[PDB]
């Protein structure tokens, strides 16, 4: 047996970037002891490094690189496994033969494993390292892997100091070449990789050539990144705050933009310290920034405005605000947030900078669905392509903080990364790919590691594609692309405590309920896009229904998913589907039709909402229910009522003695 | 002028009929002074009677007949006519020449006027008279009329003693030959007759001929007979009983007869003075009279019963019965009652006798038609015609007792007519006449009016045309052609009066309501004629439809003449038109299905009616309202329970423990 105390990793590292530091903990975590040369040109580093080690006969030596390096087996496996082979010094096996191809004659057969060297990785005496490494007497500029060949294929120098390739990858596995032959081996606190065609869990991973991402994908588990008992390994799961630029971007319509806006307002993070950026290109959205304005430049610290007048392409827009916070010193953290993103939690700022890296972004994803705002994975031509555990990790089976080759729409970037290690402008732009693509190629092209963190519950992302802008409100169409949005501004608040139950439903008459719908902005919003309309019109009413306007299936889906619930709850034992013909608004005012006569409703039961104040508006009669001797003296704006329609309810529409009376009405159940 | 009281009417009557009384009463209404010759052989007894006037130059003496004579004016104005005539004897004109007819040539031309001589009425001094009187030496049998003929058209006397004819009937009105020429005239206080070919008003009024009935029309008039402002002149308007023989008669199956025989035990007249007889050809009601019979034997004081054993005609039944009346001196009036007649007075024995007539009888008439149990008129073939005052006298505009020449169905006629004036037995057959017919024709033919009474309200006829006799329960489907006595033993009694009010209508649970609507028997021969049939069977029952019985239509009338008035009685603002597709009994016994779980019912409302006892039949649960903690624990037999179907009450049926329990149903509005 080997003594672990005796077995040294050797590696070559310029600077201390994340996928050395990956590689550093990999080898912490089964307690290794790493030499580190330079915090072909490293063969000379090693070779400098071996002649302290040229009489070392009792030292076992191992030389990898650590950017696209991570370990995964024991020392003391790694050794046992070395003892094995019968070799002094052992070579990593590849598919391929480079730099020169004609060499592949030269190889001895190999049956059915790797047949080439690679000498990303090797491992043996130090003596006999030494011996080969100190032969190199060569530039700088020409690399290391031909040195080593030939010396490999040397068939007498091959046989005197016994030298091996790790045929069926034992100890090294290359992944290019092999993708398909590995795959994640998982554990209780430890995950680890299996090279499926030969059946062996190796000790050295190693990402060459382009299998980048391939390795940070395996990074984000192996050897400790992700267990499934322990969960992240480096997240951080359980007095001034930096600085930060917000940079706001409206590069499309976007719906509940003025809740974006008013939202701004509220992220729980000292607004003295923010310093907010905002572009808008659309014409649309000029009236909704201006008139949420005033309230910003009174909270942030600081604001500015790039509107649609500037005429700038959504790369130009992002290179100019980042490069804004890259030229300002006291810029520490810059924040890039989409329009297209809501923030349930407010303390993503705070959380995403608690993590310490260089670009981390939360996860956002379409309330329901699969699509988020990060790719698990590319495919050849850099377009989208899924991960192995691209939908674990959206559906938040697996959390932590995940290495992801790319993110949009909300990222926090620290600003020190940006003036020391990405400091040109055309980050975004310069090129006809796409401004978020070339965004994310811009920081893979630098060993950048793109975080994605679904640690906590952050928020959702909006469906913008198809947003109807010829509307007077155009957030009253968008029942159906962004449902659980458009209830938190059109449906009362206290609705989904009304369906519960806790007392607030009222019955004023005899089989007649009153409930809160809708709240004061869907029937300040409905009145206008009725009146904005104009043309008004057995007993008759002056009215107006949806289908002319076009906002029947709309108003269906309405009933469908609010009233109809809400009818079965206050009626044990009817079940409704919300079928409706007939849907219209009323109106009332002294100067045409002021009162309505008693009469039935053709349907099973009717829903009466106000849409105006009692006092405010108008002031005149309500609803009078006439074989009860009970009438709804002063309707409430919000609040719906439910009576049936046929035999026992005759009602009449008392006078509207002065303003103009609103409600709107859906024979429903024909 | 010439002086009332030297003007002397002589008339022929061998007996005092009733012709001959209604032309005494006629006179005596005008004050006339009246010799009657004998209480061509009555020119003889005129002849010997004008030997005391043979030198009475002072004295007019006008003859005329007494059966078919009416007098319709004054003596002074038929003196003051007979100047204006300038003759010493008037005769009377005819249109027909008899008995010779080629004496027609003989007669002067008379311009528009009637050219013949009738000697059935002639006026003139007592002196002219005397003359041509006393020639007469013939017999007998030869006739009147060819002695006065010949001696008028003698020239030479026509010249000496100045004859003339009533040409235009200033005095006389013969109506053979001039029926189309007289009308009536009436006045506040008397009704006379008008020549509207001449236009005169004519003083005698002479039956002649096949105009006997006319005449008996007319004589129900004039003179003051029924006046407008006087009604009729002779009938009654404002110690024991006679002792009389009642007839029924059964020669049809006839509807509601069991309600018949109960009647029959409630006529307000002492029954140990009523001898009962009843004729039934029918098998159909021989259940129905022994059912009956213990109570009929045992209220009056005599019964027989002529059972289809038998084997007798209606003609020789009817025989039978009434000439068991005429050879038993103890009945003194016979009442011949058909099944077809129900009596809604109870008095009409006691009035039709106390109006003293020979054969009178009750009008009644199918309720809210014209037809009746009399004929105004008669057809050249004896065949039914109406009368000018048919309609008058059915819708009782005008009211009394009338001569008219048809009756049946029901009439009492009294015991000394039937041994002194109609003694034989073949009154109703002997002929191939029916037999109602044969009836009447044998009455007229001795002289002996049949009265007809309307001035009280006595009853109604029933429709007994087409009886479905193939059902358990016939009267059940008599909804259509009988409602009104339907209505009496079907309908709850207190239906009527809780439509109106009186607030017997209850609401046990809110929005239902429970009013009586069947009665005892409409429930107890609907669940006898459901298990006839047997065959018993989206929540779903133990339930039989009424359209595989055959009772759709007679239970969907009920719905419209019944339950919708209802319905909008205590729903103000709801019109039923008392649709429905469903309409079923159900059954309920531990045995099958003994309860309902909750529901609703595709209906706008729902008739509930029970149809047995709690207690009595079956013990358990009723219906129970879930939404409103309600049940309606003690269901009423006859009474019914309206709620609206949908939405609102959601109900259970409750278990039945022990028995059975039926209960009519019907989903009204779907
Ligand atoms: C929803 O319900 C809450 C409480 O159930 C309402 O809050 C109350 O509002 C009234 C008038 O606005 C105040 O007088 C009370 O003091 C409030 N109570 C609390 C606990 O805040 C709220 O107004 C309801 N929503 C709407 C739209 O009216
Ligand atoms: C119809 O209503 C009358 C009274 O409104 C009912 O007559 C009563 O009947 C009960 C029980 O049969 C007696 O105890 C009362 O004494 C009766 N009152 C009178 C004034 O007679 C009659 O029963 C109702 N009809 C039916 C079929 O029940
Ligand atoms: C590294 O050392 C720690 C404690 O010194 C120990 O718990 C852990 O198991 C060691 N790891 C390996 C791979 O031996
Ligand atoms: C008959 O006499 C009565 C009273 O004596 C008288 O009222 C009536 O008018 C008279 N009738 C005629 C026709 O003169
Ligand atoms: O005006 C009201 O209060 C009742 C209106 C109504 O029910 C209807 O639209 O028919
Ligand atoms: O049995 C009951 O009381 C209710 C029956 C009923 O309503 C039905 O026929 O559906
Ligand atoms: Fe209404
Ligand atoms: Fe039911």
């Amino acid at each position: 047996p080997v003594n672990p105390e005796k077995l040294l990793v050797i590696t070559v590292a310029t600077a201390e970037t994340e996928g050395y530091l990956r590689f550093l903990r990999s080898a912490e975590f089964f307690n290794y002891t790493v030499r580190t040369l330079g915090l072909g040109q490293k063969v000379r580093w090693l070779k400098k490094e071996m002649e302290k080690y040229a009489d070392r006969e009792d030292m076992i030596i191992m030389f990898v690189d650590s950017y696209d390096v991570i370990l995964a087996g024991s020392p003391t496996e790694l050794l046992k496994k070395f003892v094995q082979s019968g070799s002094r010094l052992l070579f990593s096996a590849e598919s391929f033969c480079w730099p020169e191809w004609g060499l592949a004659e030269q190889y001895p057969e190999v049956g059915t494993g790797k047949r080439f060297l690679n000498s990303g990785g090797f491992i043996g005496f130090a003596t006999t390292i030494h011996q080969i490494v100190r032969q190199w007497k060569y530039k700088d500029d020409d690399d290391d892997q031909l040195f080593y060949t030939r010396l490999y294929l040397d068939p007498g120098l091959r046989e005197k100091l016994s030298l091996n390739l790790d045929h069926k990858s034992r100890i090294f596995q290359n992944l290019n070449g092999a993708l398909d032959e590995v795959v994640l081996k998982f554990d209780r606190n430890r995950v680890r990789i299996r090279n499926v065609a030969y059946d062996t869990l190796p000790i050295v991973v190693h990402g060459n050539g382009p299998t980048k991402l391939q390795l940070n994908y395996l990074g984000n588990y192996v050897p400790n990144g992700w267990t499934p008992e322990g969960g992240c390994g480096f997240c951080n799961q359980d007095q001034p705050p930096p600085r930060v630029f917000l940079a706001v971007f409206v590069e499309q319509p976007t719906p509940f933009l003025p809740r974006f806006l008013q939202r701004l307002l509220l992220l729980d993070y000292p607004p003295d310290r923010v310093t907010l950026f905002l572009h808008n290109n659309e014409v649309f959205h000029e009236p909704h920034i201006a008139d949420s304005w005033p309230q910003l430049q009174d909270h942030f610290s600081a604001v500015k405005l790039v509107g649609p007048e500037e005429a700038l392409s959504p790369g130009e827009a992002r290179d100019m605000a980042m490069d804004l916070c890259r030229q300002d010193p006291e810029c520490e953290f810059y924040f890039s947030l989409d329009a297209d993103a809501v923030l349930t939690n407010l303390q993503t700022l705070r959380i995403l900078i608690e993590e310490n890296r260089k670009v981390i972004a939360p996860m956002l994803s379409r309330h329901g669905k699969l699509w988020s705002n990060f790719w698990g994975a590319l495919s050849p031509d850099e377009y989208y392509a899924r991960s192995e555990d691209y939908v674990e990790l959206v559906q938040r089976k697996r959390v932590g903080v995940w290495n992801v080759p790319y993110i949009s729409q909300a990222y926090v970037i620290r600003g020190d990364t940006l003036r020391m290690e990405l400091p040109q402008r055309d980050v975004f732009s310069g090129s006809d790919t796409d401004p978020d693509m070339a965004f994310c190629k811009s920081f893979r092209d630098k060993g950048i590691f793109l975080h994605l963190s679904n640690q906590h519950e952050f928020g959702r992302l909006l469906a913008t594609s198809r947003y109807d802008t010829e509307h007077l409100h155009p957030d009253l169409w968008q029942i159906f692309d962004n449902p659980v949005d458009w209830k938190e501004q059109y449906i009362h608040e206290n609705y989904s405590r009304a369906l519960e139950g806790e007392g607030i439903v009222e019955q004023p008459c005899p089989d007649v309920y009153w409930f809160p719908l809708l709240s004061e902005q869907m029937c300040d919003e409905l009145v206008a896009e009725m009146e904005h309309y104009g043309q008004w019109s057995n007993v008759p009413t002056v009215d107006i229904h949806m289908k002319q306007v076009g906002y029947e299936d709309q108003w269906l889906q309405l009933l469908r998913t609010y009233v109809g619930p809400m009818t079965e709850s206050l009626f044990p034992g009817y079940h409704t589907k919300a079928r409706a013909v007939m849907n219209f608004v009323v109106r009332y005012r002294p100067d045409e039709q002021p009162s309505l006569r008693p009469h039935h409703d053709s349907s099973t039961f009717t829903l009466n909402v106000a849409l105006n104040h009692k006092g405010l508006d108008y002031e005149g009669g309500g609803c009078r229910f006439l074989r009860y001797d009970c009438v709804i003296s002063s309707p409430r704006k919000g609040w719906a009522l439910l009576h049936p329609g046929r035999l026992t309810h005759y009602h009449e529409g008392l006078p509207t003695t002065w303003g103009t009376r609103y409600i709107m009405v859906s024979f429903v159940d024909p």
